[PDB]
């Protein structure tokens, strides 16, 4: 699925993510938006043979079981493939445990070089929410 802003940002405040961890809706939206272009169906090979998965590129190095990369954890308790469906449930309920884990949003490379410090109210600038 290609979520357009405001569907996505529905979503992600129906699934509690506005200000999970202190960060607003903007910052979830605009982190989906760099990530996967709003796209649940987007995968990404990292250098180090790990997969990022689905609308937040959820890594398959510590979150989610790809059964490809040697050495790697499930913390999300998931198959990666979980997180490219059409419904986000999953994806937010293991994006909640990577924001929690002590780095916040840091974790999302493309939130820290293109979200983090902007106007990120403008992501859900419009949106009836
Ligand atoms: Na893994």
């Amino acid at each position: 699925k290609v979520f357009g802003r405001c569907e996505l940002a529905a979503a992600m405040k129906r699934h509690g993510l506005d200000n999970y961890r202190g960060y607003s809706l903007g910052n979830w939206v605009c982190a989906a938006k760099f990530e996967s272009n709003f796209n649940t169906q987007a995968t990404n090979r990292n250098t180090d043979g790990s997969t990022d998965y689905g609308i937040l590129q959820i890594n398959s190095r510590w979150w989610c079981n790809d059964g490809r990369t040697p050495g790697s954890r499930n913390l999300c308790n998931i198959p990666c493939s979980a997180l490219l469906s059409s419904d986000i449930t999953a994806s937010v309920n293991c994006a909640k445990k990577i924001v929690s884990d002590g780095n916040g949003m840091n974790a999302w490379v493309a939130w820290r070089n293109r979200c983090k410090g902007t106007d990120v109210q403008a992501w859900i600038r419009g949106c009836r929410l």
